[PDB]
């Protein structure tokens, strides 16, 4: 069939919201989303996959963790993640400060993605596409520290999570799968997905 634009493919498939915090990201590190176009698109499906991994947890009157898929959160509820991925440099490294300093747990080296107040520890997000266990070294090479957990998504359904320890139930966690094989799929169809696979590095 006739090849899409990788441009057309984002503003379409992506909640505003998401392009949006995709592209003042990138201009804060100096690269423009219409001709890293792979990596703005990379940008956006992990941003995504962080919100979609904090929707719906709360934690309830009596402290512990609860899912509401419905869109009226009792007041007293909170939200059991804090996201850090989609901040700018300096409202990521407040809310990481405000955090470690009111809990304890050591300051992370890198700005980690989320920090569930359920598990008490900071999480890596990791949406690769090739295996799994080579884009888990990799993340872990980055962070000698130990108490940031990671946990890494495929475009093909494989995880890989630290201590074998994924966090979420599955059906949270199939949301996520299902999703990143709707993106692989759409962009199938517009003949972008080859380009977009092979143009990962590290
Ligand atoms: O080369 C690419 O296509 C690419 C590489 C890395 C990331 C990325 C990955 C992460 O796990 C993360 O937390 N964050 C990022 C991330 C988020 C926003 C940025 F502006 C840059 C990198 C995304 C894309
Ligand atoms: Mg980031
Ligand atoms: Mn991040
Ligand atoms: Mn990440």
């Amino acid at each position: 069939g006739p090849l899409g634009s990788m441009e057309d493919f984002v503003r379409q498939c992506f909640n505003p919201m998401i392009v949006e915090l995709a592209e003042k990201a990138m201009k804060e590190y100096g690269e423009d989303p219409k001709i890293e176009t792979n990596k703005f698109a990379a940008i956006c499906t992990h941003l995504e996959v962080c919100f979609m991994y904090s929707d719906f947890h709360f934690i309830d009157e009596r402290g512990e963790s609860i899912i509401v898929e419905s869109g009226d959160p009792n007041a007293l509820l909170k939200h059991r993640f804090e996201i850090i991925e989609g901040r700018d440099r300096i409202m990521a490294w407040t809310v990481v400060n405000s955090i470690c300093n009111t809990t304890g747990v050591e300051k992370p080296k890198f700005l980690p993605d989320l920090y569930d107040y359920k598990e008490n520890r900071f999480i890596e997000i990791g949406v690769t596409r090739r295996e799994v266990h080579i884009y888990y070294l990799e993340k872990a090479n980055k962070i000698k520290s130990e108490k940031t957990h990671i946990h890494i998504f495929s475009f093909t359904g494989e995880e890989m999570a630290t201590k074998a320890d994924y966090t979420l139930d599955e059906e949270s966690r199939a949301r996520i799968k299902t999703r990143l094989f709707t993106i692989r799929q759409e962009m199938a169809s517009r003949s972008l997905w080859d380009s977009f696979r092979q143009s990962e590095r590290g």
